[PDB]
């Protein structure tokens, strides 16, 4: 059914046609869901324009974000936040928090609420998505990260379970679980999108 | 437009309009999935082909199935075998991780490309075996990831510290981990096996 | 220096000779400490009896303790409780807890406090270690893991970082750093006596 | 009796009385342990070979080190090769994980049956080298572990939520830390490296 359309979410992370976050826009795209983008360099939008058809229309809203600055994501959203409206969720991608920042910016958008969903893909963990999850919790704010096996090695092939591994785009659709309404109950959590390979 | 609609599955363990397997149905019927059920004593029949006032119309399909009996899982999923014949996975909700267990291998005879198996609670090591039953069948791509919700009606002042310190301030309902558990039968879960996923208000995250 | 001697512990876990837990007798009878055994079979009392000479002198305070029996466990201390004194500190070997227990039994002996130290050898955690550590520590009690990798393995051997693996003994002496004074500031804590393999 | 006294190491960031390392070196000249130093600004000088009423007697050894240039880093280690020649750890106290890293190869050299080696601090990926590090020089037996020194006198409102909410109510100082070290350094860490161990009343195990 459920969870998609018009609602908005600013995938920061894509760098190129392959990068995982380019999954999520795609899946993203294809749900009706209306998608922000940023961007570190400045050119990656050269290829971000290219991006597209693809169904979400314009501009899109890019704005290039380099995430260690306070004050870039800062009128970076503030950018957007005027631009857009506010917003539904959120696709954040040593070692890092840019999200913590990254996400009480975003917070004060989400009125009503969303989600934000970070991806890691040793030894981050996993778990500033806890005690962010904490925090915004009472503001009916959802964070969980999604943690990916690699893309595109040779050892899970023939150790995990699934006996192959992941992409982008299936990395894409749990991401849109946790974007999605199926999740409401959901929180402080990681999927690791890694075909059970964490199980072992 | 999307998921995987079309597609068959046995959800075992509904006591009533409230057990949370219900909710698991439900959501299930909604997005246009096919159903069996199974049921441990039929009082639960009782209420079961009552209405059903789903869309799933055969049948049921009720079993009944005790499951601590090796031989009824097994006859189940046979007498399962031959009547729609064949599946896409397995909602297991109701120690007795030998349902699961066994539920888990011949549910996997009823699935020759694979599937996916989901089993509720409600201590972790379910989430112990929903982990080395992901090893065993993922070579025959079947996934297997555990649940875990946390309370709702069915201890009192438990209730209610939830409320209090879910980050989420409340509490979570069966149609709450009926909406995940579609996404574990889902292909959107495809990646995943082997996991635990808290439909817990929070609750995982603290203290 | 330091942090020793008369000071009382139960090792509690000593199946027979090669118990990880006689490695712990052995290093704690050398400094010095008075030590009590627990048990589960009638029998395994067959040989610890022989375990000894070994310098702790009576009896040596056996007890058995089937440790799932809430009823046992209680005797078993309340049992020594009457019979040695109270106690420095305690050593704990699906999937478990029997320590929760075995833990606020121990609690009301410990009553300047102490310290418990508790074994593993996927997919324990190591977490109410934490709990229990929450919980006594405003009694002053240290509740820690130590959480060992085999003993006695030819694929640690070679991507362990110490090109080897452990003992008993060195199990022993972790156990006592845990057990010791020198720990004082510790808890809720666990320590890879594993090589290193825990890093990778 | 027991374990490794005699045994000479570098201690590595004494400013004064009361920096964390000091007690490090406390504990350690304690322990009949030889003892060098290192010292960034030697105003850290000033009071260091003050008295030193240790018990080490030469000399010390005070090695000036800064400890971002990696020359005197490396020259710091050879110094130290010629003139008490030769060692069985370095305590590092004191972003500048270079130190550690740079420090940590260089103190390779002094080592030629192995060691340990102690990093401290006060975010972890310390603890990620300490295991990047340990497996880099875990096949020539140097062991390397961190240790997390939850906060001392040295934040005000930080101060006080641990005495009413670390598990032991307070908080720890300097001779705490030093005796862990001791741990480390020592034999009876014997088995362990890579590890992190905060020093820190229990209050690394709550929200």
């Amino acid at each position: 059914m459920l969870n998609l359309e018009n609602k908005t979410y600013v995938i920061m992370g894509i760098a190129n046609k392959r990068s995982i976050a380019f999954g999520v826009a795609k899946v993203l795209d294809q749900l009706g869901a209306k998608l922000v983008f940023t961007y570190r360099k400045e050119r990656s939008r050269k290829e971000l324009e290219k991006l597209l058809e693809q169904l979400n229309q314009p501009e899109a809203h890019l704005y290039q974000i380099d995430v260690q600055s306070d004050e870039e994501v800062i009128n970076g959203f503030e950018q957007i936040g005027k631009d857009v409206g506010n917003i539904d969720g959120v696709y954040h991608s040593i070692s890092s928090y840019s999200l913590t920042i990254v996400a009480h910016e975003a917070k004060k958008l989400m009125p009503e609420g969303g989600s934000i969903v970070a991806t890691t893909y040793k030894a981050s963990l996993e778990a500033n998505v806890k005690y962010l999850a904490l925090d915004l919790g009472p503001d009916n704010i959802r964070v969980n990260a999604i943690s990916a096996g690699p893309i595109r090695l040779k050892e899970i092939e023939e150790r995990a379970p699934l006996k192959r591994n992941v992409d982008q785009v299936e990395v894409g659709k749990t991401a849109a679980y946790l974007l999605s309404d199926l999740s409401s109950g959901v929180t402080g959590e990681n999927i690791h999108v890694d075909s059970g390979f964490h199980a072992i």
